[PDB]
């Protein structure tokens, strides 16, 4: 919909359908007109926020707007009128080499499990160092137990999280700590329950389809109009609840054969704007983050699963998955140097040929992590690295990270030293996707706890029970890499021996001790944070006996 004088127009394409009805909860139905592309409207002037609504097909049943602004009763609900007050800045004051990223789920982050509660947050996570916070897709999903990829209403606000009152609220209270907000948008699928567009017109592609449901149809028969629905929506998220940025998901399963592809259409949008997009991209293809001159979408920055990826395996010992493609101390400094450890090399988990060399870009194009909601949730026992992990270990991944060139991402409860899983959990209440969802987690995940069980969920809440040491040690880690000038800068030298690497940095130099072992150090400095009291305050050129361990050098 969209509110002109005291009337309003209500816009519903559905070229399936043969005739439309609008049916406004307390007053009548009302027909309404269809142009020949498949367009439906009519013009109201009676309609007032907060009137509820619903649309009666040819079939005579009802359903709700796929363009939702308001879902008050979940998916299969009526819709709901809101306000739509346009007040946005034309500048988001954030400045992305400067992004330090925290990793929020909404419902599990707080008791509360709403905006109100990472509203309380805001304080603590400012004086922490974070510059913004990223929030998982935020769109009406069933129920109330999700991580969002289920979300079926684009443009609709979780109700359960406080709706969109509640989410205008948080980014208006983060503005002014002077945080920034990223929101996690899906456009590469829809869930599998309470979406009603497949009724209305080619939404979906058949062409492909995901992992996880049908993808949206871009490039093929009436795709105009899908085009605009999701464009539109990133237009609708910056000049309705005055977000900062976006985090696109699985950016790889949006095939697009168009002249110009959506990706580059969708950073278009967020540039006009001035805003920022990250993308999620399986592809290690620097195509998504080039410039439109060398034939890139334009995409600020990317998620480097590779730098998680080549620590999480070689501190670990792990080889499952994905990792077998991983585990030597030669992936850690090849990413720390070139960024993708598969820039065109043979990957035996994926058997082919995977990526592409990433040139000259600065770092403050990739996004990197030790943690985030895949890396700990898609575990069938949903483990923390800190369960994993020695202390000492923990304390070195966190360094690597932080202070790498590239922009770090810290997950809910990391910085604390958190202990609590974090499972995948789901609330959809047809019984077909129920025994889908559990049967699928065992199979494919090794989930025993179920997706659907209120435990589940409840277990992964955020236990906010501090670790005091390793708290400061993040504290310091977020202060030191903005005093030192690491971000985006990719000038570093990297030495390594069997169990150790040292790298040093225009300003700085690291020590990574592993294992006790015997190191030749070539530069001096003096100390500006340790895991240890092992290490000198004062240290020069020679050799040395170090105890496992990490220690930051001016
Ligand atoms: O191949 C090497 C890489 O492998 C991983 O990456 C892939 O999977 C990731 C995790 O699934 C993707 O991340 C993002 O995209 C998905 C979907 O949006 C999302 O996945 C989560 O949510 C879905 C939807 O609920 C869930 O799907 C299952 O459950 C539903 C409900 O029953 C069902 O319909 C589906 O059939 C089920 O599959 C997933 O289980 C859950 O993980 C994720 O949260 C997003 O971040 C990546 O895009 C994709 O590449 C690995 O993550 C990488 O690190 C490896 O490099």
């Amino acid at each position: 919909y969209k509110i002109d004088g005291n009337e309003v127009i209500f816009t519903l394409w559905a070229p399936y359908q043969k005739s439309v009805k609008l049916k406004v909860l307390e007053k009548g139905l009302y027909e309404m007109e269809r142009d020949e592309k498949g367009y439906f409207t009519i013009t109201l002037n009676n309609v007032k926020v907060r009137d509820r609504y619903k649309y009666v097909l040819d079939d005579a049943s009802e359903i709700p707007d796929p363009a939702s602004r308001y879902q008050p009763e979940g998916v299969h609900g009526p819709s709901q009128i809101i306000q739509e007050s346009k007040e946005f800045n034309n500048e988001t004051f954030l400045k992305k080499e400067d992004l330090i990223i925290y990793e929020i789920h909404v419902g599990t982050f707080t008791p509360e499990g709403t905006f109100e509660g990472v509203i309380r947050k805001l304080d603590y996570l400012k004086d922490l160092g974070i510059t913004a916070i990223e929030i998982m897709p935020i769109a009406q999903f069933p129920g109330k137990r999700d991580w969002g990829y289920d979300g079926v209403y684009l443009y609709a606000v979780q109700n359960s999280y406080g709706g969109p009152e509640g989410f205008r609220k948080l980014v208006d209270e983060a503005h002014k700590k002077g945080l920034g907000v990223i929101l996690d948008v899906v456009y590469n699928h829809v869930g599998p329950e309470g979406n009603y567009m497949v009724k209305l017109g080619p939404y979906f592609s058949q062409k492909y389809k995901t992992p996880w449901g049908l993808t949206f149809n871009f490039d093929d028969a009436e795709s105009d109009e899908v085009r605009k629905f999701i464009l539109e929506n990133v237009e609708y998220w910056i000049k309705e609840y005055n977000v900062d940025g976006f985090r696109l998901d699985a950016v790889h399963a949006i095939i697009d054969t168009s002249p110009k592809h959506i990706l580059e259409e969708i950073a278009d949008v967020v540039h006009k704007y001035n805003r920022i997009v990250i993308a999620q991209s399986d592809l290690n293809d620097p195509r998504v983050v080039n410039p439109k001159e060398k034939c890139g979408y334009n995409i600020d920055a990317q998620w480097v699963d590779d730098f998680h990826h080549s620590i999480h395996a070689y501190l670990t010992g792990e080889r499952q998955g994905y990792y077998t493609d991983f585990g030597n101390l030669d992936d850690i400094v090849k990413s720390y140097k070139d960024v993708f450890v598969y820039d065109g090399k043979y990957s035996n988990f994926r058997r082919k040929t995977h990526g592409e060399p990433v040139g000259e870009l600065d770092g403050c194009n990739f996004v990197v992590y030790i943690q985030n909601h895949d890396q700990v949730g898609n575990r069938g026992k949903g483990e923390r690295i800190i369960k994993l992990v020695d202390r000492e270990s923990y304390k070195i991944a966190a360094a690597l990270y932080l202070l790498s060139p590239y922009i770090p991402m810290i997950f809910m409860g990391e910085e604390y030293g958190e202990e609590n899983p974090f499972y995948f959990f789901s609330d959809f209440s047809d019984s077909k996707l129920i025994q889908g969802v559990r049967e699928g987690r065992k199979k494919e995940n090794g989930q025993d706890t179920d997706p659907q069980d209120e435990s589940t969920f409840n277990a992964s809440k955020l236990s906010w029970k501090i670790d005091e040491e390793i708290f400061s040690f993040y504290k310091i880690l977020i202060k030191m890499r903005k005093e030192l000038s690491i971000a985006c800068d990719r000038r570093v030298n990297v030495v390594n021996g069997e169990n150790w690497l040292i790298i040093k940095g225009r300003e700085y130099f690291s020590l990574y001790v592993f294992s006790k072992s015997s190191i030749e150090v070539k530069y001096s400095g003096t100390l500006l944070l340790s895991s240890n009291n092992s290490f000198p305050q004062h240290i020069e050129e020679g050799k040395y006996e170090f105890d496992k361990g990490f220690a930051l050098y001016k």
